[PDB]
């Protein structure tokens, strides 16, 4: 399907195409994001349609406003039944896998405070920050819930074995200083560079040749797809389970 | 299934002290700082087994005694001559860190001083608290003309990154407390008054956690390393027995 | 038989080969200045990796470069990089460059006297990693260039670098100086010029001096996971690389 | 939003789409005579298991083809293999064939009703393999044709036969009769053409009847190897199947 | 533990050590195995006595009567909620990874039909079945339960990718010439064959040096091992959550 | 680089090679009688297979031996076994020995003459695998004379035969003959004894026809998961099998 219409088809994703890069931007009314059921299931399908389009020759993903995602909906999702988690562990598994399945390359632009998710933009090729820019996983371990979600794959992954499982259960935000000090954040600019600072980064990489710049994504996220495949799903099956009992 | 009551009083250098779901381990010789011997070697490979299958340990801090985590070993308690002798140790330390991997429930370390002997095993915790006065190195392989095969060779390079790894053993570094931090092998540095305390309050805001996500938390966070250990672990521990059997 | 190091230590004209006590100094160089990558530096290195992963008599291996680069320069009219055809013997000798480097069983040492661009990733593949406080990394052949990163470089980088910090430094042509490669992990030390290499010697004869088989062993033990995504991924790479090159034309 | 199965139904020139008490019955035609494989038909299947994949309404798939042959003819006229920008549409679309394939997360039974050389995997790659006794299996196309077969035949063949089995039916365009794939354990029931598809659909309704996730996990459960396999190795065939047959000219 | 302590702890389980090879059978009151979750347990338990036993120098195991096991007493297990079915995810690891920790080589000697875990005897490095035995995984899909307990690992990797998924998908009984032709079993015998050979087969192999014998074990099961840690968990929480939608 | 084929193929007293056509024939022998396996042999076989590896004018290989045996002798006085010394040449041959074979990059056919106890896995490591109806395949040298089966064989017999298959056939000292390897899938065809090299010619010279690069990387895609478990397990096995025998002193 075509730019035209998946374009609009989002209502929490703004899709913008200029020379080729795609500026993803997550909203809720035009305000930074607010996590729901709904929002999750768009970035899924998505990121499918984002993968399956050609002429995205490079991907931007941002936020609005001064949070990139630290509000949730907890009335939007239904957490009660194996029925109900078997909607989350297949779009779940759906959200990341159609980002992987992305073949060009990804730059995050984290313009504030993101808890929901927050591993999907360090998930990107070229992760850049805001000055104000933090990353948390409060939603999962400090909430008495699993970090089954991917969070447990990429965080180790991307902060390493002992920084990520830390990360993961204590609640630690990770400012951005820190974050680009545990290597999960390429660059810090201040709010007003940020934007900037992503299309001329997107517009270099978009200048390369087709199959370079195909190639150069594939290439790279072998490793991460190779866990993503190993220890995702039984993640998803033992958040449900963990969080089933709960009632 | 051994019970709590049993197991917490059957190892001369393990004491075992649980209150409100939280097990505290403190190894010892002697109420001093451990001092490495084959019977302690054995001693954590059965203990950590009795922990993982009691389900009332609901998060478990490691710590040391004294000045030292264990810093000293007594090499002649050791057999280290024949293959005969080799497989024990191979069977044991094989059993002494998949064991360790079958806990359950999330691990904290408290490195309370200098730990040259089976250094890897604090810094498989899920978090790692270190006093200013705790370092990490690995004498007792490499810099002792020995293959650092017994897990090292897994863990030191997966805590610490490719390069790091692989220089840490076969240099004997010593990594002070901060570096060990920065390396991002500790999470937290604290005086060594504020390290049990500090290591309690993690644990008894763990414990309060829900049963399943406690549990499932180090079960979802420990599967790279158990993926590595299981490729490479009994093969490091062949080779090390061959070079240390040539020794003689 | 296998080749005797009075035959194959003079095989190569980019590659000087001087061993002192078992400890063998491979020393890159276009006569006698900083190594000008070619095809031929390329297929030497493959050749000669294998000579000394054969030669049970070197103990450990210290590699370098000479003159103010490690090897930062290339003879673009040396390669042919057109066809299928001209690409398998690229494909089959860059997989036999790699794959030969980590068949050598005694630990390895880089010293890396000065900036590298070219196979930047062979020195940082090394058990120790010395850089003297000139030394850089980059890899603008590959994406700076218009090519794909996938002759062991989307390999090495991720891996020692991490995840993040790897496919940066792929896609934007990021040149590391000494005390970032430090502080990222990749390289152990930093040293003046003047003490790089007698460092290098320090610690290799350290290694030369432990038992046989411990160290022979160790290597053997530390680089498993790195041959393991060596195996997974370094052909998937080239033939991608080549694929997206032969576009070009 | 999925895309609804009233809409997606209709969509595919080369696949039918029928569904009954949640059996999906997916019949490949070129206008409903025997599938004729082309590039159109290829695109389309891959299209088509990502469709089948996310509607969950679909219990239970059974996969077949109709007349005389499942897929026996190959217009390859219908495809651009000279560039590699054009064998990057076919890597592209040949990855997402196999794993949206695999994306499917309810069993899959095929019924082969005659003799299939191209993508000949496809079927055998199902859960439930049913063929009626003129079903052949054969990988012409590749090998004895001068072409790799790197598609995913490299990793079904040799996962599905065993390793000597996979090979050899590979490079020598061996043709597998019922009895023989029978024997190999690539199918697990041969049966006369007018047994077939009533031996599908009863064993389809059976599957259908069990409880939503069981019947859901049974077939993720049961794919772990598979996607594996398929992850490691399918895009280095299609890369290397690529250059050699752009190098053909 | 000393064998003279283990071997009189297991209700189900006759446990007698003849020059060093241990013959364990699986019995219910001297009858043919009943299974249930005492069983189950008792056997994971067993395991892992026999493993850290290294007096132990081959192993053979069998059952009694007509049947190795095929019937269950299903009241004697709690499958309602996940906290429950924590027990059963526990144990089930522990029951397969024990018996893949043993160290020296196994012998199964399958005297009658298996349905419950027939999986166990067919990860045995050596498989001998009397004419009467058969396989058969009807507690799983034909009964609507995930086989996610480590019927999924073993099934494929011993019968093959095919017969393995269409076995446990069909409740398929394989005969003991078919399991022959299937590679599952090595040899079939008269019934009043099967333990005499089992016993030749055993002692031949404690005939070999120690080292030898034990290591001839650890390294033939490294691709079982491998699969086994990929897999299993996810099997077992994907199973849990199925059966508790059951209800 | 590469040595050329008029040097090596004279370089090995027990291994005759031939090229006609670029089909090379490689016939291991003990001075034109069956082979006598030796240190001489398993190491010369290791270099050769580096050499055949190296050298691209070989299309495709033929691997056979002579007389009414493949090698079903041995000489154990030829073999050092006593000390970790001794047994570290084992382990860094037998390494070098089957990681060589793995790297040759064209199809390999096994034309199994007869017997062979010694190293057996090595011919059905083959793509194609052809067996007189003498042949047989047994590891009697291993777990029947007290010795772990770890240089490989545990590797390749439980990856070809399957898991209980390969696991019984090294612990029991299993003898395979030719119907009974065709039925388990280890050989793919049993020849009568006038037929095998006929048809092995005929097979190559079919082979040898193909598209250079076709035939190059059909070999390359086919062997992935062999060389994955190979490498995960291969050394494990020397290891631990180096600790028993000296143990046996
Ligand atoms: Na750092
Ligand atoms: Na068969």
């Amino acid at each position: 399907t075509p730019f035209q219409e998946y374009s609009q088809k989002y209502e929490n994703i703004r899709l913008e195409r200029d020379g080729g890069v795609l500026l993803v931007t997550v909203h809720t009314e035009g305000k930074s994001l607010v996590w729901t059921s709904t929002a999750h299931d768009e970035l899924a399908y998505c990121f499918h349609d984002i993968a399956c389009d050609r002429e995205n020759k490079v991907v931007i993903l941002t936020g609005t406003g001064p949070s990139f995602c630290n509000e949730i909906d907890f009335t939007s999702f239904n957490l009660g039944t194996p029925h109900d988690w078997d909607e989350i562990i297949f779009e779940g598994q759906r959200l990341l896998n159609n980002l992987l399945s992305i073949e060009v390359p990804v730059i995050a632009a984290v313009n504030g405070p993101v808890t929901n998710h927050p591993e999907i933009p360090v998930m990107s090729d070229i992760v850049l920050a805001a000055e104000s820019a933090t990353f948390q996983d409060g939603p999962h371990f400090p909430s008495g819930i699993v970090p089954g979600d991917g969070a447990h794959v990429v965080w180790p992954h991307v902060l390493g074995s002992n920084r990520g499982r830390y990360f993961l259960l204590t609640g630690q935000e990770l400012d951005a200083r820190t974050a680009l000090d545990y290597g999960a954040v390429n660059e810090v600019l201040s709010e007003q560079e940020l934007l900037p600072r992503a299309w001329e980064l997107a517009r270099g990489i978009a200048e390369k040749p087709l199959l370079a710049r195909r190639y150069a994504r594939k290439v790279l996220t072998r490793q991460l797809r190779r866990v993503m495949e190993a220890d995702l799903s039984l993640g998803l099956a033992h958040e449900a389970l963990a969080a089933i009992d709960l009632g």
